[PDB]
């Protein structure tokens, strides 16, 4: 029983964090076999950071100026390329720590966890959601770019972010392994703003299943609701949408539970229209959307 | 900018973690140099778990009947001791992994990670603290026992916790490495109730502090405070009550954000009394005592 906030263990990451310098600019490099991936940012002067031409900075650099470094040992650069807002650099050893990973690009409510790194030496680790908005409330300080989002299947570890970016408002955004940005968020110091943080409403119910399979029950009512009555109350609260697909993904969790989805959904709203009125739920005093209900099945069956 | 619950990165104790089977019970043990460190109750059948005597069913267990392995490699059991509540199973290989570590018993309101496993394999990380009436609030389901509880300091793991029971209330309890019980919790499948869960106040102060730097600054007042004063209100309110040491340990997030202690305190006492109105602070509708003032100028300063 107890059910908490809980990120995967580290240890396959951490054992692939490195240090990229080039020129002053100092951030973290993800070791996979022999490419080091890492923002293309680390060419950039901060004045460069205003309006970055990346093709016309990377004509500069050789791969001498790219300056890896694992544990206290330096890598030899014997290759750079740049792929959309990240650079892979080709060094003559295969990271002996290598795990079986794949690059997965994430939608918007999937939750992972990040290794915050800094200098190549990991800091911390913690779960994350992408955002509906395709940012991420992250706890990342000047240093901490190319620290990674990640999801294990057991043995393997599916790499589905990197950091590159602070917004103004504090929020933060990065780039799947591939380099593409989630949302319309660009590596450039510019005004960029975030859209509507909602609610992933899905991940809530799955939270609320959570918190059922943990004795927490006072919210259950006696009400059901439908998938347009209770969108309409969603929509009025920026939560998301629920879809066929979200009542599906709770099945299992609604079985166990004896508890029908759109009963869940009504308990949901009836939270939503009358507040928490200062009690909690797995001690929190807010509807907590950052557990899928992959999360919530895997922690609630104890899967390694 | 941003501030998260952030666990320790947990390779170093993922590479610490067996499983120890006792007839028909496994659970994890943590491997040390050549001890295999596991709770007591291994040797219980949950029927001998209603009043165990220990030194006598120790009696009937020869070092072959402890099962040990590390990956899917059996380790040899050369000797078996019991201190306090935990079993040490001394093994004839040394683990190659041994991070440099020390023993330690923490005190109420210090913040840990918990590396949750099952069959010695690592499932989960999350942040803890040892609440001021001894339990701590975990995830853990059969299997979990023996899942440890650790700080880092640079290289230095200090192992603080092994997670032994489940109270009726689905709260947690468990030993320091030595076997010594937090709390005046027994290895017995007995009525046992917590005492009071009070606030750790110290750290909530430490998270408001955390606020104030990453921009979140509407529940500053225009208010000071005693510290006899505030702890009228803290005790009226199930609030730790606040020493000059704690203000001391305050000082240097004082000297950071400018904000006196005791005007930190005055803006707590009318959150207590005034409540959060719907608002959040860091993403939270309640005031969060798992951050210790040195967690935040960790997590505000970047250390790895
Ligand atoms: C995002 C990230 O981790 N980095 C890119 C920016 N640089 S930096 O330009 O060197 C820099 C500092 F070193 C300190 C403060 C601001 C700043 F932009 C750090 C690494
Ligand atoms: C605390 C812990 O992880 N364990 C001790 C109890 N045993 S058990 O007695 O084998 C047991 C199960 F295997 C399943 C359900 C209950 C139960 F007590 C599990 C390991």
């Amino acid at each position: 029983s107890g059910f908490r906030k809980m990120a995967f263990p580290s240890g396959k990451v951490e054992g692939c964090m490195v240090q990229v310098t080039c020129g002053t600019t100092t951030l973290n490099g993800l070791w996979l076999d022999d490419v080091v991936y890492c923002p293309r940012h680390v060419i950039c002067t901060s004045e460069d950071m205003l309006n970055p031409n990346y093709e016309d900075l990377l004509i500069r650099k050789s791969n001498h100026n790219f300056l890896v470094q694992a544990g206290n040992v330096q890598l030899r650069v014997i290759g750079h390329s740049m792929q959309n807002c990240v650079l892979k650099l080709k060094v003559d050893t295969a990271n002996p720590k290598t795990p079986k990973y794949k690059f997965v690009r994430i939608q918007p409510g999937q939750t992972f966890s990040v290794l915050a790194c800094y200098n190549g030496s990991p800091s911390g680790v913690y779960q994350c959601a992408m955002r509906p908005n395709f940012t991420i409330k992250g706890s990342f300080l000047n240093g901490s770019c190319g620290s990674v989002g990640f999801n294990i299947d057991y043995d393997c570890v599916s790499f589905c972010y990197m950091h590159h970016m602070e917004l103004p408002t504090g929020v933060h955004a990065g780039t799947d392994l591939e380099g593409n940005f989630y949302g319309p968020f660009v590596d450039r110091q510019t005004a960029q703003a975030a859209g509507t943080d909602t609610t992933i409403t899905v991940n809530v119910l799955a939270w609320l299943y959570a918190a059922v399979i943990n004795g927490d029950r006072w919210f259950l009512n006696r009400f059901t609701t439908t998938l347009n009555d209770f969108n309409l109350v969603a929509m009025k609260y920026n939560y998301e949408p629920l879809t066929q697909d979200h009542v599906d993904i709770l099945g299992p969790l609604s079985a166990q539970t004896g508890i029908a989805v759109l009963d869940m959904c009504a308990s949901l709203k009836e939270l939503l229209q009358n507040g928490m009125n200062g009690r909690t739920i797995l001690g929190s005093a807010l509807l907590e959307d950052e557990f899928t209900p992959f999360d919530v099945v895997r922690q609630c069956s104890g899967v390694t």
